[PDB]
């Protein structure tokens, strides 16, 4: 749905402050003062950025990240550190971290980061509802139709496909005429795009 930033910091200085700043910037805000609460009320199918403290009672920022990874939730993470005596990992950096901001932070860089995170979440999101519906469409094909696709996009003509499947040429006209309709294409050109964009 909407674009929310989920602030997960134990500190009231932060959860309120950020809740406020981000709201004074177009965003809804959902605040949690522990990771596990978050995990419970997280709905993977809900667009947004996660702004996440690293040191927290219970599951640390990193450990929370490890779960989101484990359940293939890809909410981009913008971590926020407090200390020098700990460097983030290569796994933490690979585990979809957008940015690391120190506490307290240049309010413009947080703002920078949360955008960059939102942009990427909406991109990783489109490229999954797009490619899903492009496989809902392909699902609706039967098995005889799927042989008539895999032969057409290969360049064959009605008669040859027939004299290649041992069916009536008229069967093929209908088979093709159906494929086009299931797949919502109206031009051979498209057919071979969809079918290539698998
Ligand atoms: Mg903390």
């Amino acid at each position: 749905a909407k674009p929310t930033v989920f602030v997960v910091d134990d500190d009231m200085s932060v959860r309120e402050g950020l809740r406020n700043l981000l709201r004074s910037a177009g965003f809804e805000v959902e605040t949690f003062d522990c990771a596990s609460t978050f995990l419970e009320h997280r709905r993977p199918e809900q667009h947004g950025c996660l702004v996440l403290d690293m040191r927290m009672p219970g599951m640390s920022g990193i450990e929370l990240q490890e779960q989101l990874t484990a359940i293939s939730d890809g909410i981009p993470i913008v971590f926020i550190t407090a200390h020098g005596d700990i460097p983030m990992t290569v796994r933490a950096m690979k585990a979809g971290a957008i940015e690391f901001l120190p506490k307290p932070f240049e309010e413009q860089a947080l703002l920078d980061a949360i955008e960059q995170g939102l942009q990427l979440n909406a991109e990783r999101r489109q490229a999954r509802e797009t490619q899903d519906q492009l496989e809902q469409l392909f699902s609706s094909l039967t098995g005889r139709e799927q042989q008539v696709l895999q032969l057409t996009i290969r360049g064959l003509m009605n008669k040859q496909i027939a004299g290649e499947l041992g069916i009536a040429e008229v069967t093929v006209k209908v088979h093709r005429h159906n494929i086009m309709q299931k797949l919502n294409v109206r031009s051979l050109a498209n057919l071979v795009h969809l079918v290539e964009k698998y």
